[PDB]
């Protein structure tokens, strides 16, 4: 026979449920092969790739990654690929695990305000990634055209308390890492494999804070990791936790309680965690600059017990969360928009900096200032910033090193150059500074870190 | 014992069958163990790595990747190194699968003219990638210097219908992609692992078009599948199809249906494939950029009745195979071979502009370039275009948006930038489109190209 | 139960053994889980990253990688944290391996010196990273904190002879490889993914030469292999050999027979190799520029008899190992101190010069100047060179081709520039050759090669 031999569709043909990152469609729960519809629409659209930076995507389904497709092997598959009249570029579709010319992408070619469709029989178990397959095709990807379509066995898959959707990618902006404004495609960043940021569902923060995952001590949860690239492999890791099951695509193999795992540029992996402490654990590429200097960080939180036989310690997280170990980062939002706007007030930039503040700065001058006798010298109420408050502004863009006093006590030590850091980002956390712990208030511009970044 | 512990030598000396890629030797067929007598000479010379770009490969047995040697588990194996006398460099070899210091480097250095020679015993059945490994190691592989060795089980492989062979490499030009004449090693290139070009079997289109593999709905095919680095880790994927099998080097694991796997630079791995539906189906690098911007596409094209069952749908494949959808580019590089000769021709121009519009222009302008009115603008009979032929060179080059109007119609879209084009490119495609469809003619040189590249 | 149920600690505590690299501790040999406790101490001191070459090192126990952990699954663990009081920076630690919130980062916040103390219990057997999770992590990670633990099975490991520590990691200097001096952390090379050294066990030839690791024939040797990082996955591979298995982490799948085997960033494996002929055995990133342009190779040598029936040939393997075939580079340590101090004689610079003489120049110039007559041109006694002894700086710098005539003979080759080559490089070297084979004398400076690599 073929691979998916399970007789002809039967019953009613069925209407195809997507969904949103980051969650998966229900599992299909039956015994006979069908007739599948899917309707995917192509939407080009700006949405924030990181607080106060806009992007023009261009999704399956409004998102990034798009929806989510979940089918039966031995089913067919009616495949209608919209794209919508707004907008500029033809698109097109190519679905690993379809048996056929691209995928698929030969046959789905689609112009704004159009759409077409081609029939496949799903012959091939597995998670599969999708993506756009039309010229420039890496400039499709990189906008966002990714997502994954699930082929079940027959039996279906073993129940789990969760199922989540989580997908790596990586993006090429012509201005750098959190650089506000609207940010272009860059061609020569992405043909040099070089991106500005990697990130899990299309976004910074995407899935960290307030938008973590959740299950319960006890529970198991299955993730859908697909990696859209267009270039990258991520080194896939768990902080502070193990996975029971990893398997790729629709392979035979299953590999068995690991931590890490390669998962190639246009892969996809089924994982399996069963959640046994309470507390934050992290999805990254654990290629470290990738996970914390570029967006590539998700969180699953656990909620229940402590088990102390297993796990007793303090749970100090922002340490290496930094930025991401709160709620959110709007103030940092809000400051960009009002800036945009020319109101920013004050308060805007000290919110905005005290956001930033977190990992950043608070690891070593603490979160409220006082740093640590002789070690690393304080920022609330420092005799030395009120001394030269515009000096600050060369300590966070180049460091600082040598003998100094602060409130009557020597320090002798390094603070490295932060010169990664954005002018409004310097400006917000000085303001920030400035404005607590009794220190002068005042208020750093951009434009003043502007000029010192320049001079020579 | 050791593995490999079959008996003696037995019979008279074999002198082994080499072949060059894509092709394999056969089966060796037997059930004793044999010497066998392996004679691989090293040729250096200039070879076209893309159409009208030469380059000087170094080479075991005259190809990129050199000849594949086939050999039994058990075998002994007398290997002769010869480097021609015309060579500049000294060379050796080191073979994976050697038990023995360099894998026989440190026995087979070898300098023009001379010729060398060492043992070794088979012991570890798999496929395996050889190469040089004289000094500096990572010019000599970069140049081209690698090729499979097989050593079969000694029951021999299952048989199949057709045997492949297929290696992919990075390459490290001065010059830019697609940039014309003969180019340089660029060493500094190469130690940051930026190459210009990614390949399989030494060239672009080595293996697309009238060159792809063939086999027939029905059948299966084995790939010998290498990466020879130097750098690169190849996200390697089939579009359209699935691996029955993948299997690492002399590897006790067994892969079944993945269709994207990682091989590490050095690695190799053999990989079957079942025919099931008829078409083109493209091996590649998924590290996106590779496979569309630097050259890492292959063809297996499947003849043989459609299965409408399991793929319908229609077969526009050049909206991702691009100009590699066609036979062959032979224009680009006849254009090329006159430009250099002085003796370029409008004509030459006009076909080598008509392979590279394919895709490139073709996506969204039409093969006839008609445009689709209101999304996009048509270049066939452009008003817009013969009103000022000279600002489509900046439109090719660095983009348009905006409100335009072309033949009384109103246009409000984006056109992306194609800065990555070559002078010549651009050129011969403006040609190309003012020949055609009634436009007014003439023609635009590289030199006009040039100099609008070059204003700020 | 959960995994790693074993029953209640039993027994005194153990107070446990760690070891620097390439040393293991010995297996832990008891039946019983036990409460363990681990004593680590970070230290920020210069070490030598290449000869001549001073980086400021971050690190566990004093070492690069950090000291060893071994305990029994089921145990349970102390940990107790102190940063050394001359630290400038706070470091904390996460270990692979351990469940629950940041792998013990979130509970192991340590300021200069402090001490902190976490509590866990192993319920994961297997190899496991550890690595520094302090903000900025990834210049925690690159700066060389980074180490394995191991986690036994509760009936240990089969058996072997040897059993050795091996870690690569990615390294970013603000310098070129083998600028010479004290060389700071580089935060945009780190970022870009672009390191200056690839290395094992942090140093330049810290596995090479006389400090390889060592086995006869017939013994086994298991190798715990980790890649901190910060960024690349290494193509690890061993030249010349096969690994009898491959064991990711505690993954239950087990690859035998392979050669080449992708480490993730953050990865460990546990390898296995069976001695079998002698000579060294070289462990590789075989994204080979990485291997022989940037440091990444550690030898295993191996003595015994020889099976000439395996293996039969010649042993000059400084044509691939170059520079690191002897002992040690001991006599650019020498000069460069020199240097440094204002004493730098011409001795000091003709040892130097003898030890990147090796593969550098001798692959074709041969060990003894003698070239090949007609091929290769002699430096021995050379005419040329003794006709303008400063033209030789141009030509190591940017190579030489064409028609010459040397010692009454014609030449019509190609030398490859060597630019990569430090300006104390060359003139070491130069001064070599022109002090040896009844050349004339005399010596370059670095400060008259850096006048020529300036000219236009
Ligand atoms: C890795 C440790 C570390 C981090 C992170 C760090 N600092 Fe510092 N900082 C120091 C040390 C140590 C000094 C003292 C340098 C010396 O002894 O010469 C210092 C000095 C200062 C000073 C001048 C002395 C004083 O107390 O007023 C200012 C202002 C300052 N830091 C602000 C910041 C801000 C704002 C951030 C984040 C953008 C930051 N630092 C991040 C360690 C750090
Ligand atoms: C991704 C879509 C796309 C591709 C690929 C593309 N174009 Fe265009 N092109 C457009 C659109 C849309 C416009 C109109 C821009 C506007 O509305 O401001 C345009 C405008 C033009 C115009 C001016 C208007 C006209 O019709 O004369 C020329 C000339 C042109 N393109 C040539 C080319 C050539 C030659 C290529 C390949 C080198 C190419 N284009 C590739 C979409 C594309
Ligand atoms: C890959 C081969 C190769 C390597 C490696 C090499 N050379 Fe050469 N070298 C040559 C060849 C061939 C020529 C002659 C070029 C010609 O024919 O135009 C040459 C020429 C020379 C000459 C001038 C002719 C003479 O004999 O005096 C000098 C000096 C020289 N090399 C020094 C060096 C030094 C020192 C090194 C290492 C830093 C080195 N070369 C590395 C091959 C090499
Ligand atoms: O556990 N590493 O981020
Ligand atoms: O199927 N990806 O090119
Ligand atoms: O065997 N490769 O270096
Ligand atoms: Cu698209
Ligand atoms: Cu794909
Ligand atoms: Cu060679
Ligand atoms: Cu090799
Ligand atoms: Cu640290
Ligand atoms: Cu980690």
């Amino acid at each position: 026979k073929l691979p998916g031999d399970f007789g002809p569709p039967r019953g009613e043909p069925i209407h195809a449920v997507l969904t949103s990152p980051p969650l998966v469609p229900p599992p299909v729960n039956r015994t006979y092969p069908a007739k599948v519809i899917v309707e995917l629409e192509v939407v080009e659209k700006e949405m924030q790739i990181s607080e106060g930076v806009s992007y023009t995507f261009w999704t399956f389904g409004g998102t990034v990654p798009g929806s989510f497709i979940r089918v039966r092997q031995g089913d067919t598959v009616e495949f209608h690929l919209k794209n919508h009249p707004s907008s500029k570029m033809p698109h097109n579709i190519n679905l690993h695990g379809v048996t056929g010319p691209g995928g698929g992408a030969a046959s789905s070619f689609t112009a704004p305000g159009h759409e077409s469709q081609f029939t496949f029989k799903a012959l091939n178990e597995g998670i599969y990634v999708y993506h756009c397959a039309t010229a420039p095709v890496g400039m499709h990807i990189a906008n966002g055209m990714y997502g994954l379509i699930l082929v079940e066995p027959p039996e279906g898959l073993p129940k789990v308390d969760h199922e989540y959707y989580v997908m790596q990618g990586d993006f090429y902006t012509a201005g750098k890492y959190r650089e506000k404004g609207l940010q272009p495609f860059d061609m020569e960043k992405a043909i040099d494999e070089r991106p500005s940021y990697v990130l899990f569902n299309g976004a910074e923060g995407a899935l960290t804070g307030d938008k973590a995952l959740h299950a319960k001590v006890g529970e198991t949860v299955r993730i859908f990791v697909g990696n859209g690239g267009p270039n990258l492999v991520s080194s896939f890791h768990v902080i502070g936790a193990i996975f029971d099951q990893v398997r790729y695509e629709g392979g035979t193999n299953v590999q068995k309680n690991v931590q890490t795992t390669l998962i190639p540029a246009g892969g996809a992996a089924v994982v399996k965690f069963t959640a046994r402490v309470p507390g934050s654990y992290v999805l990254v590429d654990h290629s470290i600059f990738r996970a914390f200097n570029k967006g590539a960080m998700a969180i699953l939180k656990i909620d229940g017990a402590e088990n102390k036989l297993v796990y007793s310690g303090k749970e100090l997280d922002s340490v290496y969360l930094g930025d991401r170990a709160a709620p959110n980062m709007s103030a940092v939002t809000k400051a960009t928009q009002a800036s945009v706007s020319g109101t920013l007030t004050v308060q805007d930039q000290v919110q905005a900096g005290r956001a930033l503040f977190a990992g950043t700065c608070s690891v070593c001058h603490q979160g409220n200032g006082a740093g640590l006798p002789g070690v690393f010298p304080p920022l609330a109420k420092s005799d030395f910033l009120a001394a030269d408050p515009k000096r600050a502004m060369n300590i966070v863009l180049h460091g600082l090193n040598g003998k100094i006093k602060v409130n009557g006590q020597e320090y002798d030590s390094v603070m490295p150059p932060m010169t990664q850091l954005n002018d409004d980002e310097v400006a917000n956390i000085l303001t920030y500074v400035l404005n607590s712990w009794d220190n002068p208030g005042g208020r750093v511009s951009a434009e003043d870190v502007k000029k010192v970044r320049a001079q020579p």
